[PDB]
């Protein structure tokens, strides 16, 4: 499973030739990032399969809700995106296996394709959040595609340290996959390479066990505080 | 000056006829507020006028600068806004009168006229930063217009405190003055009264002595890290 620390860094594989290009057609997002952002999010139920495989089953599409206590400038509110289009468990079960996630239950995961854009004198934030934990089990992010940016590196924190122990910028073709309750993390946003436009293209992955699934009426009205 | 916890409430006198239509003519905020938020920007040099009053003089326009360790979510970047239109300066009179501002050295105002739109199933976040301090000596938050909101409760807090001390709803016509250094503040999100369009129209006026003042080049390069 995950390295001693907590996190592990992996290469990914090749990935299908819809994936980049899906990012073009991300629409804003509307509740994070100040115009620098844009995304689209998917939901799935995630099953040990025989053969010690893993089965997805994309969940029926629901408005993204998390709690304050994790997100104070997301959270607490129903944010309506529209579904991811490409097929991203390719990649995800890359992360699965280096996860070695337990297969005595099933998971659920929350699926997040992320485009952040920089320009000159407008950097793109990463985590607005500051230093955080997601609020799941285990996070995978990965890097798609850089196209002029600089800056983006990732800063991984033990709870109430004045600095973080690890930090690298992970390019195109890693991910990072983390403890999300052991570690907390940041990201240093996203600079414009040369002055001109440039971007950023993510996937992130918040696995929770199914038992403590982010999806349906009781999670939405808890992280809502209804 | 100020009451003996550190800040005090007002009630503010008629304000100008154009002063409240202004805020319909107030672009969007591209910076913060996620879109829920229209601003304009202004800033003044104040000196001490004999008969024991206040004179004002609006400095060139600028970018507004402030520091990310203040402000996480909008320091560190050159925030272009257009100038306000209007005349605050009888209002910001009668907070200086509270204030029993400092004569013996000029000072040096931010002037900020926010309006934050809320609607049902989407709140006006006020304070993104959470509980903070501007970095300035005085604050001013003046109420000029709520329409159709709830929410927006001022909550004021002794430094590191995990609690507040004092909580209270400012209504239009009411101003609270603040000693920024000695307590840090945040807003409860504006909620919109009856699931409809709703909005909370105020002025923000930061008081910094002029030898700190926070603008000109000097004040540029120390909040951009430069
Ligand atoms: N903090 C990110 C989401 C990161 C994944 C966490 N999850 O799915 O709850 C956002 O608010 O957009
Ligand atoms: N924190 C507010 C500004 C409040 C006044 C502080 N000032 O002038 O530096 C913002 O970033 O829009
Ligand atoms: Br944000
Ligand atoms: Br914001
Ligand atoms: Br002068
Ligand atoms: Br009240």
């Amino acid at each position: 499973p995950l390295g001693t620390e907590g996190f592990t860094v992996i290469d990914l594989p090749e990935v299908a030739p819809d994936i980049l290009p899906s990012y073009d057609r991300c629409p804003v997002d509307d509740y994070m990032g100040n115009g620098t952002r844009f995304k689209r999010f998917s939901q799935y139920k995630l099953t040990p399969a025989e053969d010690d495989t893993w089965s997805f089953k994309r969940l029926p599409h629901r408005d993204y809700t998390t709690y304050k206590k994790f997100n104070p400038v997301g959270g607490g509110i129903r944010r309506v995106y529209e579904p991811i289009e490409v097929d991203f468990t390719p990649l995800i079960s890359e992360g699965i296996r280096e996860l070695g996630l337990d297969r005595s239950e099933p998971w659920q995961i929350n699926v997040h394709q992320n485009r952040t854009r920089a320009d000159g004198g407008r950097p793109g934030p990463l985590t607005p959040e500051g230093v955080h934990h997601d609020g799941h089990e285990f996070v995978m992010i990965a890097i798609l595609n850089k196209v002029n940016v600089a800056g983006g590196t990732t800063r991984l924190w033990k709870p109430g340290a004045d600095a973080p122990f690890w930090s690298g910028t992970l390019e195109a073709g890693q991910a990072v996959l983390l403890d999300d309750r052991g570690l907390a993390h940041d990201v240093t946003d996203v600079l414009s390479a040369d002055g001109g436009p440039g971007h950023r293209d993510i996937v992130i992955i918040a696995f929770s066990r199914w038992a403590e699934k982010w999806y349906g009426d009781e999670h939405d009205a808890a992280a809502l505080e209804e």
